[PDB]
DNA sequence: CCGACTGCGCATCAGC
DNA sequence: GCTGATGCGC
DNA sequence: GTCGG
């Protein structure tokens, strides 16, 4: 946080872009310019100096010399005190409500947490748990029990079938102190990009997990991939854990390396790394990577035996998850 | 100057 | 019902 | 909003 400062306010600007003036373009330009600058390990003493990094441009540039020079900047202090926009903007962190539906319930005079609380009949399955665990989903899950959830998911797992393997993806995959949810990447054997040989793979796991009391509301579910909440059961006496979101996606087992390299991320890591894939002429995504012919059009899988082996193919060497936290 | 900007699963909706 | 587009979040 | 060609 040599520059926490300034990272803010470029993120504070690619949310209000995304929420507000939903432009989805300028919100990613923002989210990679905070990137680029959270990693710089200089404190950066002028806006020039920034402008000499990939992605900070000369508006980004002019916003960097406002704010060294003023610890503010004007265009967010206004943003800041107009009504709709600070509606919009806190209406969008209750999950399932995106800048569409925000902004629609705000014309339709609905702007507050009691004004949700009271209009639940208006919101969809997904929106109705976001709200009642608005709070919840506000806290960070500490490492220590990450790696509790960790011993359940995976012991859990092994109960349904020991040949499943459950990886434990994302931030945490990554290092990190503590994580904003739970990614668990799932392989079965009889799953693969050949066939599907058994099927209910991805629900099996979830009733195992809902039988146990870990899992306790959906925000949606298909074959491959789940989305809900779960908690951490507590002793005698104890306080209740907060209530946690868990995503688990179900990935053929001959596209683990693909899989898990997706899932572990970050999600601009990812960007980034599919962004340079397209400039050595492929494309990636959690399956395969696959040359693009000179028409664009994607060809056939390449071979892959390891994270490493994608990293190859596009001239990088490789990173470590821990190192890949941009 | 200007096209392009990472890639995709599930929920929901519109048009047939 | 189906398919395609859009919303949302990973 | 930024950038490559
Ligand atoms: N837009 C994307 N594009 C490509 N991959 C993505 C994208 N978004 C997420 N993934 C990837 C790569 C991600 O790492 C992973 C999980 O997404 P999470 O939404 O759980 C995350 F990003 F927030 P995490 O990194 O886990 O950080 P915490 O959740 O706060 O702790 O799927
Ligand atoms: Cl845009
Ligand atoms: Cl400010
Ligand atoms: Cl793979
Ligand atoms: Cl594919
Ligand atoms: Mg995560
Ligand atoms: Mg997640
Ligand atoms: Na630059
Ligand atoms: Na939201």
């Amino acid at each position: 946080t040599l520059n926490g400062g300034i990272t803010d306010m470029l993120t504070e600007l690619a949310n209000f872009e995304k929420n507000v003036s939903q432009a989805i373009h300028k919100y990613n330009a923002y989210r990679k310019a905070a990137s680029v600058i959270a990693k710089y390990p200089h404190k950066i003493k002028s806006g020039a100096e920034a402008k000499k990094l990939p992605g900070v441009g000369t508006k980004i540039a002019e916003k960097i010399d406002e704010f060294l020079a003023t610890g503010k900047l004007r265009k967010l202090e206004k943003i800041r005190q107009d009504d709709t926009s600070s509606s919009i903007n806190f209406l969008t962190r209750v999950s399932g409500i995106g800048p569409s539906a925000a902004r629609k319930f705000v014309d339709e005079g609905i702007k507050t947490l009691e004004d949700l609380r009271k209009n639940e009949d208006k919101l969809n399955h997904h929106q109705r748990i976001g709200l009642k665990y608005f709070g919840d989903f506000e806290k960070r899950i500490p490492r220590e029990e990450m790696l509790q959830m960790q011993d359940i998911v995976l012991n859990e797992v092994k109960k349904v079938d020991s040949e499943y393997i459950a990886t434990v993806c994302g931030s945490f995959r990554r290092g990190a102190e503590s994580s904003g949810d739970m990614d668990v990447l799932l392989t079965h054997p009889s799953f693969t990009s050949e066939s599907t040989k058994q099927p209910k793979l991805l629900h099996q796991v979830v009733e195992q997990l809902q039988k146990v009391h870990f899992i306790t509301d959906t925000l949606s579910k298909g074959e491959t991939k789940f989305m809900g909440v779960c908690q951490l059961p507590s002793k005698n006496d104890e306080k209740e854990y907060p209530h946690r979101r868990i995503d688990i996606r179900l990935i053929p087992k001959d596209q683990y390396y693909c899989g898990v390299l997706y899932f572990t991320g970050s999600d601009i890591f990812n960007k980034n790394m599919r962004a340079h894939a397209l400039e050595k002429g492929f494309t990636i995504n959690e399956y395969t990577i696959r040359p693009l012919g000179v028409t664009g059009v994607a060809g056939e899988p390449l071979p892959v035996d390891s994270e490493k082996d994608i990293f190859d193919y596009i001239q990088w060497k490789y990173r470590e998850p821990k190192d890949r936290s941009e």
